[PDB]
């Protein structure tokens, strides 16, 4: 009853996928989770399902539909009088989606034979896992293998500590019951831009204070430049080189002090979202005699196969090195489970795509132009704008472009970058090609359906070598 | 006077062939006769002027109206009243057409393509007679001719086009008001798309289809779901219903048709005839041109689109194969490259199909029923959008992805989708299939979460019984 082949600590994208895969492989598997959802019961799915990926995308989709009805219907002949959005109802839809999907994970666990434990797991020496239940009582599970998937939480900064319901992190930003009239966001990363977009669409006057001089430095510079222009026009007052140093709450508002190129500045908001990154969670996770070590940044140290310093103990997802993304965590979970089952399964960290769920959506896979320049790789670049896409014109959504980067000597595609409609789907097309070593000409030779947004990738690939049909080369 | 390449027709086949030929350094002419809305010749063929683009424009506008009327409350979005201005909707479509047709002329100018306005006829010895709009003729001496004369709607005596009451797809894209009761003959792609436009805007739509089987070219599982969903959307699709006569009186039309229960009648305010497409060869070939037609009226060509006359090629809807814009354009590229000396080939096995209903329907490769008829043992994996977190956030969970793989080699043989972004997910499958992907190959790749693409990933994993997010 206490013995398992695999004990997983955490039921986020890393842990719950690892648990399902382990069970599919015939391993007697347990998964421990402590997070309490909205109904007062344990809810699986981790950050991503409960306070992350899914909730944010739900509010992004609802808020965009309102925005389009208010600002982009007349051109179609559609007249909608007095369109309004009720924030409590919008948030309630998101909550219902979360409830359904978290229950869905429990259904998958049941179907696959995963044993769930409710409470806090702590790794002791020699792969024993102590579970403190919700009633405070402890039991020890004897594990042949342990998969640590304890995830992350928001970074906290002393200049902007969470305060009442006025200074919030991403979790509180997904729970506003009314549109903040003036909204401040600290951090112009993915989370800050997505959350700022939600509330700007519904009428908030949004300022985003970003300490770095460079916007979206991980994105391709051409993509980031267009993103900054478009998002600023949408009402995200993105201030670069602006570092918050202090805040003061009074009269149900918060005044932020920050330093920019022109010196000390102050700005007052009704709500302030702190979105300055995420940190790995190891709180009470490892006994002093567990043998598992942390790096200087607080991540659990693992090798390229996610194995810790302790045989039979693995760690995956946001608590270890690499991109802090849900699909990265889940793929690591699959790899670890398959390796426990005896398969020499491998993971490719080079083709993990990134998506920013603004509208226009931003997505990419592979290397940026600036990275390849720093590496000394000569490249050919092809782009195609959605302004030249018949499908995008029909959709009344022509902002953005597709960019394909190929090695100048071999024509191998090295990166695909998109800002525009269905960016993530077009990037996935590129990623599939790159898995097979596609050249730019390979993509150019394929039949792409017309009219589709995918044609923009086809034209960009042809443009790499100067023979796109529908733009000057 | 003299050209390396003379192209007859400026549709997706002809205009792309002309651009590519010019890019390859060939002195190229393109002849077109179609008169657009401004009274001048308009390029882009059926697809741009009265086909792909206009239909998708009305599909997108009508869908946005439909969603606002029927699927906003769940988001907390309330309206005091949503209405559609049909003249304004059609005018947006007309403006898109005008911009894109002008865009082709801009591309021709930038690439050095010489345009001729009028009717082109192939004479003997690769001479092309151009009859201008004033009836005057001139002869071009062509080293190579590319025939790209396209297609037009099929006509049937029981439903002849009549004023504005009985129309084909061209007239159906020009209604200035929502018909109260709308009849459609033919439940193919065009009938379903046009029926969808007007049903969304309030028309009571009946689709009369003579065949017993719905969407026979699609995978049967996809077609069954499509029939269910489209019927729920108000397309009263009547299978095994053959129209035999019609009668126009007092701005309405009564249709007579035969179904399993005998002779039936139904009356409509408007009737759309959508009973297929046929190749155009009208006055195209002199009797001694040397180019032959097959029994069905298509120009006879080999797999490189070469006719029975060396240096004369034919592409697009006027030759064999799927009557689709991307098929025509790729044939144009192949022919131009072959004229320039390259042994260019065309892949006829991975041409995708798309039906722009909502939910969208798309597929590439072979259906389950085709593979069973061929005796190929397969494994099938499916994943429903009801289990997609991205689709749930989008409030759009109808449909599924289906992946079919060879049971022995695991090679993916077909990908079929009904649901959001169907065409984009099918293109992902088609790219994989170009590289010979197995189902496990797709399963081992990292798919971004949350995205609609994950449904293809899960379906690929389901082929071999280890999808994560559905029971296996
Ligand atoms: C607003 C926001 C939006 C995001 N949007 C996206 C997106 O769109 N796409 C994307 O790829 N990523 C997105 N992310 C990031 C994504 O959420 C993470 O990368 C992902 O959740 C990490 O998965 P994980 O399993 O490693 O960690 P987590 O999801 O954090 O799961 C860790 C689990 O372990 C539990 N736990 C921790 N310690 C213990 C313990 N001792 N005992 C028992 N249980 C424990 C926790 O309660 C939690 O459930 C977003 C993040 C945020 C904050
Ligand atoms: C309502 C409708 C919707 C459609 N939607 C899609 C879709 O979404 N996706 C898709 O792939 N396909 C779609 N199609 C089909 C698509 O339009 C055709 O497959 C495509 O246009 C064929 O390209 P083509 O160049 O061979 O022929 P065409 O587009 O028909 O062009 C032929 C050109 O040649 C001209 N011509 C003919 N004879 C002569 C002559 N002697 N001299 C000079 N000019 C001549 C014609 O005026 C015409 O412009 C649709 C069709 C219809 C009717
Ligand atoms: O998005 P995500 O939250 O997932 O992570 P992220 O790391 O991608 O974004 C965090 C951003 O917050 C900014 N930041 C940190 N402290 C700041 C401060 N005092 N003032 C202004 N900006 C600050 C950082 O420069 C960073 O660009
Ligand atoms: O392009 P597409 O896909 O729309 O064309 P399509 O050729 O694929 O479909 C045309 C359909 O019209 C139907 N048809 C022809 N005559 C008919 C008649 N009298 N009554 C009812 N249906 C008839 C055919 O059965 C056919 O399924």
């Amino acid at each position: 009853s206490q013995k398992f082949d695999v004990v997983v600590i955490g039921a986020g994208p890393g842990g719950y996928v690892a648990a399902i895969r382990a069970a599919q492989l015939g391993l007697k598997t347990a998964c421990i989770e402590k997070y309490i959802g909205k109904e007062g019961k344990v809810a699986l799915g981790g950050t991503c399902l409960n306070v992350g990926c899914i909730p944010s995308k739900a509010l992004l989709d609802s808020s965009y539909k309102y925005h389009e009805a208010k600002e982009a219907f007349k051109v179609h002949g559609i007249e909608a009088k007095g369109v309004t959005i009720d924030v409590p109802a919008m948030v309630a839809r998101k909550a219902n989606i979360v409830k359904n999907l978290t229950g869905g994970i429990a259904t998958l666990f049941k179907a696959n034979g995963v044993t769930s434990f409710e409470g806090h797991g702590k790794l002791l020496a020699n792969k024993q896992v102590e579970v403190t239940g919700l009633d405070g009582k402890t039991q020890v599970l004897e594990a042949e293998n342990v998969i640590i998937a304890s995830g992350s939480r928001p970074v906290e900064i002393p200049p902007a500590p969470l305060t009442d319901d006025i200074i919030v992190d991403s979790t509180g930003a997904l729970e506003f019951q009314a549109v903040p009239k003036k909204l401040g966001v600290i951090g112009a990363g993915v989370i800050g831009l997505e959350l700022g977009s939600v509330w700007a669409r519904l009428g908030a006057e949004v300022t985003v204070l970003e300490a770095l001089d460079k916007f979206l430095p991980a994105a391709d510079e051409q993509i980031a430049k267009e993103a900054l222009k478009v998002l600023t026009k949408q009402g995200l007052n993105i201030r670069l080189g602006a570092r918050v140093t202090a805040s003061e709450v009074k009269k149900k508002q918060v005044t932020v002090t920050f330093t920019d190129a022109n010196g000390e500045q102050k700005e007052t908001f009704d709500k302030l979202i702190v979105a300055v990154g995420r940190r790995p969670v190891t709180t009470d996770l490892l006994a002093a005699d567990s043998g598992v070590t942390l790096d200087e940044r607080g991540f659990i140290y693992v090798d390229d196969h996610c194995k810790t310093s302790v045989p039979g103990v693995f760690a995956i997802g946001d608590v270890v090195r690499g991109a802090m993304l849900a699909h990265k965590a889940s793929e690591e979970g699959v790899m670890v489970a398959e390796r426990i089952a005896g398969h020499k399964a491998q993971m490719n960290y080079d083709l993990i795509p990134s998506v920013i769920y603004t509208h226009p959506e931003i997505a990419w896979v592979g290397k940026t132009e600036q990275t390849l320049k720093a590496e000394g790789v000569e490249v050919n670049v092809g782009t195609f704008p959605f302004a030249a896409s018949g499908r995008a014109m029909a959709a009344n959504d022509t902002t953005g472009l597709v960019k394909v980067i190929a090695d100048a000597k071999t024509d191998r595609v090295l990166g695909v970058h998109v800002i525009g409609p269905s960016a993530a789907e077009l990037v996935q097309q590129g990623a599939i090609g790159m898995e097979f070593g596609t050249s730019a000409e390979d993509l150019g030779m394929m039949v792409f359906s017309h009219p589709t947004l995918s044609e923009a990738l086809h034209e960009a690939a042809l443009a790499v070598n100067g023979h796109a049909i529908h733009i000057a080369n």
